[PDB]
């Protein structure tokens, strides 16, 4: 059958996942991670959250392509805004991302970039395009663009006007283009979806405690509706 | 036989390695990077370059880990310096590393803390013990101390200071932390050797640039010199 991995960074960003699908999962431990297998429509699905930042999304993504065999990986969880736009609640999928906080500036490499390896990591068209797809026949708003990943947790204006001129994001977050990078190291489709919990400013901690749990339910509700169409 | 991943970060950290243990390699690609798998005083060694940083560095471990089954990780390469007694080429082993980039302060967490996690990775004891026997044997300095590990190249003496004043940092790097980490969630054991190659000063692109090569052959050649005695 075919198998399905799906991420959450924090277990407030899985709870809501577990109790949607409402299947049984079988708890499996494996490298500091705790991966919920089920079956739901005639698919395994992979279930877990990786635990907070880069390292953490980096190592979990890796578990689940090398140790369980996915072949699609699906990111559900809450993000920080950039954009007027997109308001608390608000639903975007990334068509790239950035790891806002690499810094080899001193040898003169742009912002961003490593050798070897590129600024902007992209994400699963096909998935993408689904996603979009299901957002119309749902009469859902679904922003696509850029979502900005790095070790901090953004507060602050300055952080946020750097992270749309310098990468044009529409989003930040912790662990977005760390899953899209190994994702795309294993040639697996990826698919990173946020819902808005706070504007990434000196609020942002105060709105993110607000809407944590409502956001990351909006996300895990999306995300079940494209496992039903996968 | 035993099974030992070794890794550096740069193509320049493995090539005096794989020149130094002088065996032929077998090259097999995973993930994006290469490992080259030899037999040396029957042992079998798997050595990769990760390329840059913390994300690159935690998905070569976690193949190395997985995908190889290493029962032992040593990391070599080269840092910059955070402490006077620690000059242009000296070595020294990671007693503990931090990620001192991360920041959840928003939360009142402290720097370098994430939620489940703990500021502080520990290395092998093991390990860190048998690299000063070797030391002492061969009357070479060895410096043990925290190592800072992050996504940005240090070159100045205000991020010098904060690292020194809130870790107690002797040297920083881009993926000790990450690798030691990894090896932590798969009880793995894991020592980090690094040679100095600049004061992670303003003057640090320059330095790196001149003795890059030198300060990884310091590292390598000391490398092979535990792996002589495991
Ligand atoms: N403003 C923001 N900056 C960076 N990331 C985020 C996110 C997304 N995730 C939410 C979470 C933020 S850190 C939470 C710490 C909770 C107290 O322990 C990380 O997994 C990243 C929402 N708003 C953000
Ligand atoms: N000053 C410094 N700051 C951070 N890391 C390091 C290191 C260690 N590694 C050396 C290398 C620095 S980035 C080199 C970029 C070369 C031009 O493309 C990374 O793998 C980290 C030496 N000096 C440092």
């Amino acid at each position: 059958v075919q198998k399905i991995g799906i991420l959450g960074a924090m277990r407030e960003e899985i709870t809501p996942i577990l109790e949607l699908f409402g299947v049984d999962f079988e708890e499996i431990p494996l490298g500091g991670n705790v991966f919920h297998k089920g079956v739901y429509h005639n698919k395994e699905i992979i279930v877990a959250y990786s635990k907070i930042g880069k390292v953490h999304s980096t190592l979990t993504t890796t578990s689940m392509i090398l140790a369980f065999g996915v072949q699609k990986v699906l990111f559900s969880g809450v993000a920080g805004s950039l954009v007027k736009d997109l308001k608390i609640n608000d639903l975007l999928v990334a068509t790239q991302l950035v790891q806002h906080d690499v810094d080899l500036s001193a040898f003169d490499h742009p912002l961003g970039f490593i050798p070897e390896s590129a600024i902007f990591i992209e994400t699963s068209g096909s998935l993408n395009a689904l996603a979009k797809k299901i957002a119309n026949e749902q009469h859902i708003a679904l922003k696509e663009g850029v979502i900005a990943s790095g070790d901090q947790f953004v507060h602050s204006k300055e952080r946020k006007e750097f992270l749309v001129s310098e990468f044009k994001a529409s989003a930040v977050e912790m662990e977005g283009a760390s899953v899209a990078f190994v994702c795309q190291k294993f040639g697996v489709p990826c698919c990173v979806l946020r819902s808005i919990s706070d504007n990434a400013d000196e609020k942002a901690g105060m709105s993110f405690d607000e809407f944590l749990e409502k956001s990351a339910h909006t996300s895990a509700k999306f995300l079940k509706s494209m496992v039903d169409e996968l």
